[PDB]
């Protein structure tokens, strides 16, 4: 199976099922992922929208990343990002996230050959 971009997709681009119990949804995702091991990731801005959209975005408007090496692209469109932030009475090991869904622009880091989405640079 593909890695890097599929790996990114799995880790971040969670175009999952209809939203319900958003806290639990996201807690479940990252708990299952286990990136909470030892230290709890402070925020994860899971893009809850179609991979085709994100790929299109990956070849929309390139912007100069805060690297001058990574080639990252803004989405002309806005899209539902799920900013899960460790706030829902977060107390290690009881890491519990406040699942903020919000619809705004994403900044995807494109890479590989062909140019595929490999990291989440930011959003605005």
């Amino acid at each position: 199976k593909e890695s890097a971009a599929a790996k990114f997709e799995r880790q971040h681009m969670d175009s999952g099922n209809s939203p319900s119990s958003s806290s639990n949804y996201c807690n479940l995702m990252m708990c299952c992922r286990k990136m909470t091991q030892g230290k709890c990731k402070p925020v994860n801005t899971f893009v809850h929208e179609s991979l085709a959209d994100v790929k299109a975005v990956c070849s929309q408007k390139k912007v100069t990343c805060k690297d001058g090496q990574t080639n990252c692209y803004q989405s002309k469109s806005t899209m539902r990002i799920t900013d899960c932030r460790e706030t829902g009475s977060s107390k290690y090991p009881n890491c519990a996230y406040k699942t903020t869904q919000v619809e705004k622009h994403i900044i995807v880091a494109c890479g590989g050959k062909p140019s595929v989405p490999v990291h989440f640079d930011a959003s605005v």
